[PDB]
């Protein structure tokens, strides 16, 4: 907001495509030739904290920020371009990922969460659609629009219901919650990647919240049992823990068998980006 | 009385259309009638849609599991106003009158729609206005000490539905609020606060000192219409009028309301 450039962004950037719907364009720094992504939102001068959260980030797993432009009542946010788009854009064509593929993504997201949490920040919208893959098979985090800055417990009722932790769903009754909700959202996201839908996705979202506040609510499991390994079923069991008091941190999960086992690298995602042909 | 056969044995799948299971244009094999089929307490929508014989409620033909229903050619009002733009205060007024008749019959049947919105109001090629998608509709029965479920589409919900506190609950008068929001939607193409996160919208509706929305530009709209918004979007359910009561408001009982208005709108499309 204070480091905004009052400049037409088209001055130094060729816009190349429409990808969004706020709207999001593929662009190119004219002099540099470097690709970027410009998120444009129409702004009547009469929730822009996403800027505050990104400008202060400095991590490979978090989408990179380059500056914000404001022109003619239009707000443009310049960020790091990711060739293959979201994992949702991908898996919809590809089909469900392998366990190694899923394993890699979780390690990378947990890397981005660990950093983000130590910065005293929660994403609160971890889902396949907010995880971006660059042409080099790398993983980045995006859509910090509903993400929160702490400085100790959040009170807001927000998220995408299917991916929302139960302590968030019940926030109006159970009081504040904290950063362990991104770990729940990650577990759901693992299943999203495994089954192409999050659990209960055909249920009305508001109902899925109510259901998940019920006493005796059972956290989701993977459907095909034998299809996945012992290490994966456990990763789900523990990430999807109801009591946030008992649910592991990002740091503790990075040392889990599923994400600590060898073989995991940006290669498996390139192997996934091949199936897009 | 759900059939174990195949929906295609009576009908056809000739085009595709937009509500959970998708909609598909269809033709009766024997007579030549057009129907739309939806492809998916499982038997809840069909039980409400059966036991419904009213002009403003989309017809019901059978179910198998594809719920077979009357075909509407001009899709939803939402499909239409994405082409046409702001409906005129008259066309809105007709639609509202038409929807209230729908709701008044529904309430007298102890039914509540709970998802009144532009997207769920269907216009057939005859210019008839119908209400569809009873996927989250209620049927008040003999259940003792019931509290109605936390469900809907936030932008269109009445504040009393947004409450999850122990103290509260709602009745059929939630529909009258939804209708109010729908009128602004038909008028400004967006319900109020559409740019807000929908779960944040639910939170605001419950806070101390919430104010119902009103039409954003005053001059464009009459005082009957401005008033119509005011009363349908009454914050307190006790003070909010009923379907029957609304049908005699200045706006929906004014002279000039005939299907003709809808037919003109169906030419903005052509
Ligand atoms: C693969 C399926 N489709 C085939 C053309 C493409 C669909 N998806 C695409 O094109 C796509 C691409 C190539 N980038 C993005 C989004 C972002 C990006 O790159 N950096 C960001 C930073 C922040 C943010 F909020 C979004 C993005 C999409 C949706
Ligand atoms: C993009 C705007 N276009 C209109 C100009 C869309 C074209 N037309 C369309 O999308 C469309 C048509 C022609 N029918 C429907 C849906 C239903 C219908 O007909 N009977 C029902 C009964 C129940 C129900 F749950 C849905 C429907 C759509 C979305």
């Amino acid at each position: 907001d204070p480091d905004i450039f009052n400049r037409d962004p088209r001055d130094h950037y060729d816009l190349l495509q429409r990808l969004g719907g706020g709207e999001v364009f593929k662009a190119r720094d004219k002099v540099s030739g470097d690709l970027v992504a410009l998120k444009m939102v129409k702004m009547e001068p009469d929730l822009q904290k996403e800027i505050l959260i990104l400008k202060t980030c400095r991590h490979a797993n978090i989408v990179a920020y380059h500056g914000s432009y404001l022109w003619l009542q239009k707000l443009w946010i310049c960020m790091e371009f990711c060739g293959a788009g979201s994992l949702q854009d991908i898996y919809q064509v590809t089909g469900s990922l392998s366990e190694l593929q899923i394993s890699y993504v979780c390690r990378e997201v947990l890397q981005g969460l660990a950093y983000l949490h130590s910065q005293k920040k929660i994403h609160r919208d971890i889902k396949g659609a907010n995880i971006l893959i660059n042409d080099a098979g790398e993983v980045r985090l995006a859509d910090f629009g509903i993400s929160a800055q702490i400085g100790a417990r959040r009170l807001s009722f927000i998220g995408t219901p299917y991916w929302m932790a139960p302590e968030v769903a019940a926030v109006a009754l159970k009081g504040g919650y904290n950063e362990l909700c991104d770990i729940w959202s990650l577990g759901i996201t693992a299943i999203e990647l495994a089954e192409l839908q999050p659990p209960l996705f055909d249920v009305h979202p508001l109902r899925v919240l109510f259901l998940m506040t019920k006493s005796g609510y059972q956290p989701p499991r993977l459907k095909e049992k034998g299809k996945w390994s012992a290490a994966f079923h456990n990763f789900i069991k523990v990430t999807l823990t109801k009591s946030p008091k008992k649910r592991p941190s990002a740091t503790k999960m990075l040392s889990h068998q599923l994400v600590s086992q060898p073989g995991l690298n940006r290669g498996l995602i390139l192997d996934l980006l091949d199936k897009l042909k």
